[PDB]
């Protein structure tokens, strides 16, 4: 099925997806001159503070750590959003070297990693109900570079061992998605899509100006996961993006 090798790779997906074509695909490069500054943006509200964190699984392509959506304990609110979007889980795309990994760039640069912090819109019920609508889910994107440790981001390099390969979960509760934040919420937004299939395009895309960095030991570990399943040829967890796509009729909006 879809992956990102040669043969089954970003480039072979709109076979099965043709919306892979599509006028509003997602990553996309970020040219900072021509962002458009827009006063009407609200600050983002991040309501964290009540988060349920259940567990981490390693569904063949990253590895997800799951929230209890089922109540507005961890939302989004504000920026260019209308109305709550409950976080679901949060997952990142990395390369094999330290100059690749993210899918956003900005003015061309790629940075080590990329966080997405997922969210749904309560108005439709359910994160399935979601997914068919132009405005039913809200991603956070933060970029990662290799610098300092990000302390709040070892107790998740700690269980990766645990679920090596896929279909693999663990227990992972108590662990809180704001020890990921930057300092500053300055954010880029635009309209997008999954980055994954099926790709659906129904994502309002939050884009954070300020990276987190994190150790090189740190992105080390995530590169020890396999895509494989237990008892296959072990193929390495390393560049799961996907190339930035046609910005074609959109504009990128900046909050400063
Ligand atoms: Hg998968
Ligand atoms: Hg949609
Ligand atoms: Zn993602």
């Amino acid at each position: 099925h879809w992956g990102y090798g040669k043969h089954n790779g970003p480039e072979h997906w709109h076979k099965d997806f043709p919306i892979a074509k599509g006028e509003r695909q997602s990553p996309v490069d970020i040219d900072t001159h021509t962002a458009k500054y827009d006063p009407s943006l609200k600050p983002l509200s991040v309501s964290y503070d009540q988060a349920t964190s259940l567990r981490i699984l390693n569904n063949g392509h990253a590895f997800n750590v799951e929230f209890d959506d089922s109540q507005d304990k961890a939302v989004l609110k504000g920026g260019p959003l209308d109305g709550t979007y409950r976080l679901i889980q949060f997952h990142f795309h990395w390369g094999s070297l330290d100059g690749q990994g993210s899918e956003h760039t900005v003015d061309k640069k790629k940075y080590a990693a990329e966080l997405h912090l997922v969210h749904w819109n309560t108005k439709y019920g359910d994160f399935g109900k979601a997914v068919q609508q132009p405005d039913g889910l809200a991603v956070l994107g933060i970029f990662l570079k290799v610098g300092s440790a990000k302390p709040g981001l070892q107790k998740v390099v700690d269980v990766l061992d645990s679920i090596k390969t896929k279909g693999k979960s663990a227990d992972f509760t108590n662990f809180d998605p704001r020890g990921l934040l930057p300092e500053s919420l300055d954010y880029w937004t635009y309209p997008g899509s999954l980055t994954t299939p099926p790709l659906l395009e129904c994502v309002t895309w939050i884009v954070l100006k300020e990276p987190i960095s994190v150790s090189s030991e740190q992105v080390l570990k995530f590169r020890k996961l396999n895509f494989n399943g237990e008892g296959e040829p072990e193929e390495l967890m390393v560049d799961n993006w996907r190339p930035a796509q046609p910005l074609k009729n959109r504009q990128i909006k900046a909050s400063f």
